[PDB]
C-alpha cells in the first residue's frame, strides 16, 4: 500500500539495527540505548570515536570514511547513505 513513514522505510530498519549495535560497541553503551533519531553529540562521538566508527561501519554495515560521519545529524542520515551503498 502507501509509503509510511516513506517509500522503502523498512529497508532502512534492516541496516539501522546493525548501525545501532556498531555504534554501541564503539561508545561502550548497551545496544538498547541506541536509536535512529539519536544525536551524535548525545552519544559523545568526538573525532577519535568517529575515526573508529567509520572503520567499524565498514567492517559490519557498509564501507564509509570519517569525512561522511563529521557531516551527520543522527543515525537516520547515516543509514540513508549505507542502504544506498549496498
Ligand atoms: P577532531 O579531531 O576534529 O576534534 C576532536 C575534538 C576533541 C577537539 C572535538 O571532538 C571537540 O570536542 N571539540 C571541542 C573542544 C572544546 O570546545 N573545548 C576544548 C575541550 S578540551
Amino acid at each position: 500500500g502507501p509509503g509510511s513513514a516513506a517509500a522503502d522505510d523498512g529497508r532502512r530498519a534492516e541496516l539501522a539495527d546493525r548501525v545501532s549495535r556498531t555504534v554501541a560497541d564503539t561508545i561502550g553503551r548497551p545496544a538498547g540505548s541506541i536509536g535512529g533519531h539519536t544525536s551524535l553529540e548525545s552519544m559523545g562521538l568526538d573525532s577519535v570515536m568517529i575515526r573508529a566508527l567509520a572503520s567499524r561501519l565498514s567492517a559490519e554495515v557498509a564501507p564509509v570514511g570519517p569525512e561522511m560521519l563529521f557531516g551527520l545529524r543522527d543515525l537516520d542520515e547515516l543509514v540513508d547513505h549505507l542502504v544506498a551503498a549496498r
